[PDB]
């Protein structure tokens, strides 16, 4: 029994942590195989932030003005490219530690686990969405850039996030590993903002079902719903819309708990319009959109990497 | 910014982690030096369960009766003892990735990592703390027993929990790493119950620190309180005492914020009586009591 908010086991990416230094700027990188991926950022000063011309700056560095260094080891660049918003040093030794991996870009709504790193020395892991919005509400201080986000899929990482820069509001931007963007947002210091963000209706759904599986039923009631009445309901909570593909992919979790998810969609119907009454789901006052299904059904089944 | 419930990362406690096999029964086991640690309950068969013997369950064992797997390789099991509850099984192979470590055994409110494991390999890692009736609100299944929780303070894991069984209300029990159990629970499948669980008063007002160095102060208030008023009104609502422990670990944090402890009690008190109104704290509409003064100051400042 339980449900807790659970990453990936780390280890796998701790082993491609590494520091990069380019001039007075340290942050992390991911050495895998013999490149290491970090943001194209690393390589501007104070003035440049506000405006900076990456292909000018870069032109006029040598490999030896990067210090890659991996744990005690210095590694040597001896190469150096840019593909979008992410900087490639190649280095003369391939990563022995180089897990089964991919690069993925993903949606919105989808989870993932970030290993927060400073110094190339990961410090903590915690599981994020993508919002809706495009960004993450992650935890990030000063040092982080370049810490990224992942997936295990079997024994292979699907690496999906890298962090470039925390917003006004507190949340947090990235690429995925080929560099580009998640979300309207460019790699310099100037006023940007998120839009308005909603809530990830498919995954709140997800998580009523981890509640019903683990005991939780109070919010179960007699009532259905279409999935247009229930999306009029949704637009008017700021809740995303739900698709036919949404109520497929839930499909396991109706047959198992013997909740059709237009049922479950009257529940939270309901939730929306009445609030909770005072009670709690799952140890929580509000409803959780940071699981998706595929995360219910992993730790309700117990699978392993 | 931002604040999140962090667990260490985990990569140094995965190349410990074994499987341990008796007879039809499968859980896991830690694998440091050339020692692997599990519970001793993985010597019962369903007879058992009720009232085992465990002396004389173990002394009808051999070394080869037990099955070692580390990944695909099997571990030569050479000697065996129980310690507490949980069972010494000395292997023929010293784990060549055995991080820096120590066993320590935690008070209640105290957080941790868990890395919860099946047949031996990691599934996931979150955190957890001890809560003051000497459980964890955990997330295990069958065969999870065995999974550890462990801190990483520098580069030293300090083990603190080996998971060994659910209670009938969900919550978890199991043992230090010299396998003394947490609370008045034995490795029986008796009918036992955990005391009524409380919050963890200075966690929470570690957390409301974290609120206000995050930015937000809209829940403090003008006043202040004693020590034993607060505690008299947090008694009513299930919270444990404060004491003057606890008024001393959150000096910093008071002298960072630039909140005095008692003001802070004084805020508390509020909230309770309250509730948020429709707010949020740090994205929480429940107050968290599952972060540490520690915790706090790791992961802001
Ligand atoms: O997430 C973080 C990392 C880091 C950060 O946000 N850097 C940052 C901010 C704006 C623009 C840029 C780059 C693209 C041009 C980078 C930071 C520094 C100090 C305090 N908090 C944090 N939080
Ligand atoms: O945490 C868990 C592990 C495991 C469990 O609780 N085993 C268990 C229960 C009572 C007593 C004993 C031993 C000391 C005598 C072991 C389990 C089996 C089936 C369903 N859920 C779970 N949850």
């Amino acid at each position: 029994s339980g449900f807790r908010k659970m990453a990936f086991p780390s280890g796998k990416v701790e082993g491609c942590m590494v520091q990069v230094t380019c001039g007075t700027t340290t942050l992390n990188g991911l050495w895998l195989d013999d490149v290491v991926y970090c943001p194209r950022h690393v390589i501007c000063t104070s003035e440049d932030m506000l405006n900076p011309n990456y292909e000018d700056l870069l032109i006029r560095k040598s490999n030896h003005n990067f210090l890659v260094q991996a744990g005690n080891v210095q590694l040597r660049v001896i190469g150096h490219s840019m593909q979008n918003c992410v900087l490639k040093l190649k280095v003369d030794t391939a990563n022995p530690k180089t897990p089964k991996y991919k690069f993925v870009r993903i949606q919105p709504g989808q989870t993932f686990s970030v290993l927060a790193c400073y110094n190339g020395s990961p410090s903590g892991v915690y599981q994020c969405a993508m919002r809706p919005n495009f960004t993450i509400k992650g935890s990030f201080l000063n040092g982080s850039c370049g810490s990224v986000g992942f997936n295990i899929d079997y024994d292979c990482v699907s690496f999906c996030y890298m962090h470039h820069m925390e917003l006004p509001t507190g949340v947090h931007a990235g690429t995925d590993l080929e560099g580009n963007f998640y979300g309207p947002f460019v790699d310099r210091q100037t006023a940007q903002a998120a839009g308005t963000d909603t809530t990830i209706t498919v995954n709140v759904l997800a998580w009523l079902y981890a509640a019903v599986i683990n005991g939780d039923r109070w919010f179960l009631n007699r009532f259905t719903t279409t999935l247009n009445d229930f999306n009029l309901v949704a637009m008017k909570y700021n809740y995303e819309p739900l698709t036919q593909d949404h109520v497929d992919i839930l499909g396991p979790l109706s047959a198992q708990t013997g909740i059709a998810v237009l049922d479950m969609c009257a529940s939270l119907k309901e939730l929306l319009q009445n609030g909770m009454n005072g009670r709690t789901i799952l140890g929580s006052a509000l409803l959780e959109d940071e699981f998706t299904p595929f995360d219910v059904v992993r730790q309700c089944s117990g699978v392993t990497f």
